[PDB]
């Protein structure tokens, strides 16, 4: 392919599973570490990532992954990281439900000049149900109307943010002018959801304005992200399904008189490098093993609930239960049933793998950057969103399959520039 | 005294002036250059100030002042500075008014994750007018429901500060216990102006929670700070006025059930500090003659405005005019005829203090170190918040008027702990 691929990379504390934090490796307060938060934007950074990607929510409960209890908020950790790192970008996740788009608005563009043109919205348009209980709110609205909420918000962020022309700043001391008066615009917005008179009170950064990356995936919010967005999270559940999704969401994009090169598609991959096949399949099996095997069963019972999955001995073959029936999900119990046959699995490890599944991109550098490469060029991606939960994977990840994908011309050699736009690909709008 | 005197720096860009950026040493993008503000916050460390403080705005016009017209936004800054600062305190002014708590807590909490225990909060209850229109507003509440405001959205951030216990997290890896279930509280709050369920999903600090700072000045105001404030902010117009307000707010947290030692006193003062009288005086001279001087006899002219004082020459003394007649501001009138005749001033020079008046706090270190100890002295300030805006004079304060105090033992050789509440002399909560 004629350009780059790229990664960004999730920075994600203990990491997204229930036991993972169990591991010997794992730093059980990596969520509110900062050592840990500066060493993995490092390592991207050393990688030539062009950006870094914090998740966020709204909402907890007991039952939430302890990731999800005790953890970063991220306009405020993106803002440390800015000052500990030099190209990489700094991608965050913030609602539009809730906080008003003038706040969103000056907190992105001052990020966005402390990092000298790094900054990057995710934006979420539908939190949890509960989030709104936290925010004053008896529910949150319907999945239409948090779209229609979704893009007056961006649309008053984006207006702001050009509030001032990017040649405002005269600064001229002779004459007293600091400002030309021609070049400052106010939004005067008065729309349904939001009312913003403008102007803001931050000027143009050094990429014009922040980037905007979304995770539509209903037929909505795949047309919205087409609509609005420059980069594009999806899953990478198979090749097949990310093609699709690929092909759909640059389709659309084509529709909104886009050029689809504009909107880069990034799939998310938890990659388990290490130097010989057995050696990444025992890093999988260590954290695969240290789900509570009763709770794995319980889970997996979902799936052949007309038998009591504790009277089969844990270490014996996956039981020929199954039959038909018929449940919402019936063709998950028959791959379960099928992959259980074809590698001779026991009830526990059909349990562990199905509490922790073992991703495709497993196994030697080479295997990994060859199905990168294979993806890439069979248009499912544009570049990937790199997960480490993990330890060691990332260090891997950046160690070993980077260098093959720069040998093989696929990756640049040094950073293009020092700004998330120029990193991607992008043009700067002013 | 027994306590130490404490600083604050406050850092603002191109400063509070109009026309203080034409200056030859001011760099004009200072309020948008990261370069600026950490060099500040490093020259305040050395001087081992217990803290720095950005204040805020939410709403411009073209008359704006240019430090507001294009400014950093706190939380992002503070964080950015977290990381290249070690125990300096990092305070920020953000307002009740629009934000839900909710993302206030978490946002200062997260910061004072980073920080090490470092954040604190000016809380601002009165933004002006226009910014309602800037968060989907028509107007401000009036005076007193924005203090009734305030009350709830401080005690429901508070409370989500409390979600969790200081040892809730107990990360037991052999038995997966991450944390203790019974050291989890949900605040359950519905008030008239928020609901907000809870938890917080992110637990105690180093410090236990940020500070909060407020600078109520009214009835109401005073009042509200001395119930809720750690530290107040005031003005150092006179020292018999500051005495006054002093004693009244350190009445006021007594009847509230406080120990008025827990809430510390910060009049705002900016320094002018040079080796001898008059090169601190040629320094203010250079600033004061910065306004364009058609400006400030207008500006002048509003409390003489039974003359014209175009008729008069600049450079010849100012005009025995003024009578009595009645102005809402004619005490002021008289200071300045009494002042212009002690003087022996020009109506250039008149027009010029009135537009940017001259400080107690100027001249030789050991004058301007001797002003303060007599203010603490006095039970005027338990510390000041030190503005800096005419280039050098944090870096001279620092150098040269911190050793005078250290060495009468008035203050810390070193800093007495890494958070704010130890630097401040405050308890931790919990």
């Amino acid at each position: 392919r004629a350009d780059f691929i790229q990664f960004g990379a999730m920075i994600h504390g203990v990491g997204g599973t229930t036991d993972g934090w169990r591991h010997p490796d794992v730093d059980p307060s990596a969520s509110t570490n900062i050592e840990f938060y500066m060493k993995k934007a490092q390592t991207a950074e050393k990688g030539l990532f062009s950006f870094i990607f914090i998740a966020d929510g709204l909402f907890i409960s007991e039952k939430s992954i302890p990731h999800f209890l005790n953890r970063f908020e991220p306009i405020t950790i993106l803002s440390a990281l800015a000052s500990v790192t030099k190209n990489i970008g700094l991608v965050g996740t913030f609602s539009t439900s809730f906080t008003e788009p003038f706040t969103i608005s000056r907190q992105l563009m001052s990020l966005d000049h402390i990092s000298g043109g790094r900054a990057g919205w995710n934006l979420v348009t539908s939190p949890q149900e509960g989030a709104a209980r936290n925010h004053s709110k008896s529910n949150l609205p319907e999945h239409t109307e948090r779209y229609e909420i979704a893009q007056e918000h961006l649309d008053v962020v984006r207006g702001l943010w050009n509030s001032w022309e990017h040649d405002a700043f005269i600064h001229n001391k002779k004459t007293g002018q600091f400002f030309d008066q021609a070049k400052l615009h106010r939004l005067n917005h008065k729309g349904k959801y939001f009312q913003v008179e403008g102007p803001l009170n931050i000027g143009r950064s050094k990429q014009g304005e922040p980037v905007v990356f979304q995770a539509g995936s209903s037929e909505t919010g795949r047309q919205f992200a087409a609509k609005n967005a420059d980069a594009i999270f999806t899953h990478s559940n198979s090749l097949e399904e990310t093609k699709a999704f690929y092909a759909d969401v640059k389709s659309r994009a084509a529709d909104e008189g886009r050029d689809p090169s504009s909107v880069r598609i990034f799939p998310g991959i938890s990659p388990i490098v290490a130097d010989t096949e057995e050696e990444a399949e025992k890093k999988y099996r260590e954290f695969a093993e240290l789900i509570p095997i009763e709770n794995a069963v319980t889970y997996l019972a979902r799936f052949f609930d007309d038998y009591d999955l504790s009277v089969y001995p844990l270490d014996e073959p996956f039981p020929d239960i199954g039959d038909v029936g018929k449940n919402a999900f019936q063709s998950t119990t028959d791959r379960i049933k099928r992959e259980a046959k074809a590698r001779n699995l026991t009830l526990r490890e059909v349990a562990q793998e199905m509490a922790f599944p073992r991703t495709l991109f497993i196994g030697t550098p080479e295997r990994v950057a060859s199905l990168i490469e294979t993806w890439f060029n069979a248009e499912a991606a544009d570049g990937f969103i790199v997960g480490s939960d993990i330890p060691g994977t990332l260090d891997a990840f950046v160690e070993k399959v980077i260098p093959i994908l720069q040998e093989r011309g696929l990756y640049r050699q040094d950073y293009r520039g020092g700004t998330l736009r120029e990193n991607l690909g992008l043009g700067i709008p002013q």
